[PDB]
């Protein structure tokens, strides 16, 4: 046996597992309890850290899902299974994995931690896009994540009660932090060098961790991947989450009729729920037909986040913050077909004008009549009112700016202009083993094979050029990971990164051929929902 | 002695004079009485036909011009005064003037009418760039143009009263039209072949004739010049036509300190009042602060229309009509040295965004700070919101695209859309001898020298190549004058000029270079100003 595939922390000793990767191998601990089982009465509560145990746990492999929805949209499709969970699925979810360059650093080495997205409903740290062994070989990182509980587990919330308090997905990945800070030396990292990255809902949770006080002294670098916590699916209100989880108890029969009502007596009917079935009835408290819209997401409770995430970006000091952000070339399109009429992925989705006005309403649901026309005076183009390949991509690009493209923007010139450093990119290479149709162009997602290094994996048939693009990604999130900076430490021969500025806005593009510079992240969309939209939702 | 310049018409003999081009003479009969002096108990009134005389009414140079402001805002100026009266004021100014070929067609010929614009409050026949003797000659048309009368003396209205009722500028228009198919043949022109055109409140007038059923039937096409019947400044409403009136009337003492104010004894003592006085008076009228705004302009009272322009266009059945419609490329910059801060034509104009942000609301008067909003969102550079050379020309698009691309692409494409054979340009060329700053570009009314050949002027400095230039264009306006069609009926190695299409909304761009076909009469701001902005302020 190889003496550093066993390691002690805290809490006792583990065993790992040595992986392969075509330029060396990769020391890997999966599956470590950071917290105990939140089953039972730990149901919907803050976690508790994982009491110590005796013997040799052993890390050798992934540990359970997080109870949570799979997808059914294309059974047996690729695009769609990839995302579902490849693990049984189980409330004792709260594990986390620890990739580290072999041999072992000897020096305090930076870290990496990673969030999946998902929604806040699904995701786990074992699917294969996630990863780290290409990573971790290539820049020789520790690489980190955990698994954090979704949907209703880890954010249902009856706001002040103390039974369902809500974020406690959040106080998940919080917990995993503290971890990472009490053990990540015993593997060669330095808790000193803690950048956390991840993408949609995990790229929000990251911003939610820069503005939650009690996470921020755990981590020093930012990475947001198509996400931001300002974004109008990534929070809810206080009477909002109140309604959907006694929506859910009404669904599962809770309370019993009509014994009960305070939200003691509604907590403990749910908590005697199988978990299956919260899961079964979880969509059914969305309020309107809606496509990027989640059940259970924050809760912006005065506790994990004292105001809303617009309210603390406008009055946060960002100084000693470096940040990195950024979008896909087709952030909308992949939800087109979870609800815009006269979509499918296995035809061209050339809708028709009606159908594109319906679906305005189902990609911005809850806004006045009003609204919604300045909507599709904004994304229609007037000279082409009617050709149905322009409507279909300006229904994408309505989806993807309302909900990625403009709060991150949004963030980004925030934190730029009240000291944080920042960087922008837009990722525009469609993988050429994307399985999803051609006119879905670069969809939300499908940068995170590349970050990941899944190219190099030998088994896979990603072309020569996409092997090198994802080496130049890895550099660039390593860099910044050790540095702060993108950019090569000192090679003035490759073109070079700039940072991106309330003014200036500057950004580069991330495809085969080497960096461009560009300004503005879509400056006119972004004016009318950041800007001009709110103004007109005032004034009804 | 030359027997052509001797003509017998129905109210009696005239005498004209010959006129010298470099191409050839022309025969010129300037100062025709087509109505009875509107003064006295004749004020604010319809016209009369001008009774029958006797003897030779000398038609050898131009009458009076109609009573109107003088503008004073930089005196000695080539640029403001060559728009300012060229012949003494008064009342008695319903004369009109009509160039034909020497030798004198023999054979009935189209007739162009023109009618000039200066927001119905200013103009004249007279002026120097309506000098026909070049369209006539090198075009051998007949070419028609009347004084009409402007300001409180052609369109203050009380409506619904007998003694001033509105409009009677419009009327004067129509009795001229009425001339002119009573008596063109006498000169060698074809009445069944009349061609109207105007620029500005000209071309809106044209527009509004087109709307009228009883000038429908005086002439067969129209050709719009930088203006719209249908634009915010060219009608105005009974309530507002009626406290503009009274306003006047109290300025200049009207009604005398106690005394009832009915309409009779309103307009019994406004026709007491010298007509300097009521000029004197007439700006302060306008309801707020201001440009491209006038103070009596059309009012919308049931008779000449029996609706707004806007329901009568969308209504309108346009079949067998020919339209040529267009607009200068910089329509808004003239206006903004008439109020908008921070503006001087001896400067570079290099306004501040406090200053944009002002100009608005004086650019687009009367409407909601919403709605100034919605403004200043459409036409924010977000990428330089503040850099002053982009504000300058963003406040002079407002102004254009608001008071008249806007108006015209509606108009264009519902005539197109509805029976009527459109075309359309934009003009691009600045004069070479224009003495208007160069941040003005293209400034509105400076097309009006080409279409009129002034650079065959031998007393001018235009440029070779505007000459040619200015024989193109003759050619364009004859040709459409004659056939309906300013394609050359012959050559077909020239570019084409295709119809302008509710759909393809094809143009062609008129400047030194061959013409170039483009799409889109600025659709996406003009989607804004005719689909958004009304639903804007229906909501308030
Ligand atoms: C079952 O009902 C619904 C299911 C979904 C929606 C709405 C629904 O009801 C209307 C959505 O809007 C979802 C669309 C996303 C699903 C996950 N993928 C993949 C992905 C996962 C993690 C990171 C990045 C991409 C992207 C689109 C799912
Ligand atoms: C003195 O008060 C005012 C005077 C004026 C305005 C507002 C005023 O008060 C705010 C205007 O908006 C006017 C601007 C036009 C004046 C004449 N020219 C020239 C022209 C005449 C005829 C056809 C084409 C061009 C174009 C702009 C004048």
């Amino acid at each position: 046996e190889d003496a550093e595939l066993l390691v002690t922390v805290r809490g006792g000793r583990l065993r790992g597992i040595r992986l392969k990767t075509p330029g060396g191998p990769v020391s890997a601990f999966l599956g470590i309890p950071f917290a105990e089982p939140p089953m039972g009465p730990r149901r919907f509560l803050p976690p508790e850290p994982k009491q110590p145990w005796s013997g040799v746990v052993d890390a050798t492999t992934f540990q359970s899902v997080c109870y949570q929805y799979v997808d059914t949209l294309y059974p047996g499709f690729e695009g769609t299974e990839m995302w579902n969970p490849n693990r049984e699925l189980s409330e004792d979810c709260l594990y986390l994995n620890v990739w580290t360059p072999y041999p072992r650093p000897t020096s305090p080495t930076p870290v990496l931690v990673w969030i999946y997205g998902g929604g806040f409903y699904s995701g786990a740290s074992s699917l294969d896009v996630y990863d780290g062994r290409f990573l971790v070989q290539a820049e020789r990182t520790v690489l980190v994540s955990m698994n954090y509980r979704v949907g209703a587990f880890g954010f249902l919330a009856l706001p002040g009660s103390r039974e369902a308090p809500g974020n406690v997905g959040l106080l998940d990945q919080r917990l995993a932090l503290q971890w990472v800070q009490e053990n990540v030396a015993a593997f060669g990292g330095d808790p000193t060098s803690v950048t956390l990255f991840g993408e949609s809902a995990g790229a929000a949770s990251v911003g939610m961790h820069l503005l939650s006080p009690p996470s921020r002294g755990l981590f020093h670098r930012a990475v947001l991947q198509s996400g931001a916590p300002n974004g109008p699916w990534a929070t809810v209100g206080m009477g909002e989450a109140r309604r959907r989880a006694t929506q859910l108890a009404h669904l599962v029969g809770c309370p019993p009729g009509g014994t009960g009502g305070n939200d003691t007596e509604l907590v403990a009917c749910l908590r005697t729920r199988p978990a299956q079935v919260l899961v079964n009835h979880e969509w059914h408290v969305l309020p309107q037909e809606s496509v990027f819209r989640f059940s259970f997401v924050p809760v912006v409770d005065g506790d994990f986040l004292s105001d809303t995430p617009e309210a603390l970006i406008n009055a946060g000091d960002f100084h000693g913050l470096q940040v990195l952000v950024g979008v896909v070339k087709d952030e909308g399109s992949y939800f087109l077909v979870y609800g815009a009429p006269g979509f499918s992925k296995d035809n061209e989705s050339l809708i028709s004008r009606a159908e594109f006005l319906a679906g305005v309403r189902v990609g911005v649901p809850q806004v006045s009549d009003l609204a919604a026309e300045a909507v599709v005076l904004h994304y229609t183009d007037w000279l082409h009112p009617e050709d149905p390949a322009r409507l279909r991509e300006a229904l994408s690009d309505v989806v993807g700016d309302h909900n990625v493209v403009c709060p991150v923007a949004q963030l980004a010139g925030r934190l730029a202009a009240q000291g944080a450093r920042v960087y922008a990119y837009v990722f525009e290479h469609r993988a050429s083993t994307l399985s999803w149709p051609l006119w879905m162009g670069v969809p939300h997602g499908y940068e995170i094979e590349f970050i990941f290094g899944i190219p190099l994996d030998p088994s896979r048939n990603y072309t020569a050029e996409e092997k090198i693009f994802a080496q130049r990604l890895m550099r660039y999130w390593a860099n910044f990971a050790r540095t702060g900076d993108p950019n090569e430490p000192r090679d003035p021969k490759a073109p070079q990164w700039p940072p991106y500025t309330a003014g200036a806005q500057q950004y580069v593009s991330l495809d085969l051929r080497p960096l461009e510079v560009r300004r503005g992240l879509r400056a006119q969309a972004c004016a009318f929902w950041n800007r001009f939209l709110p103004k007109l939702l005032s004034a009804t």
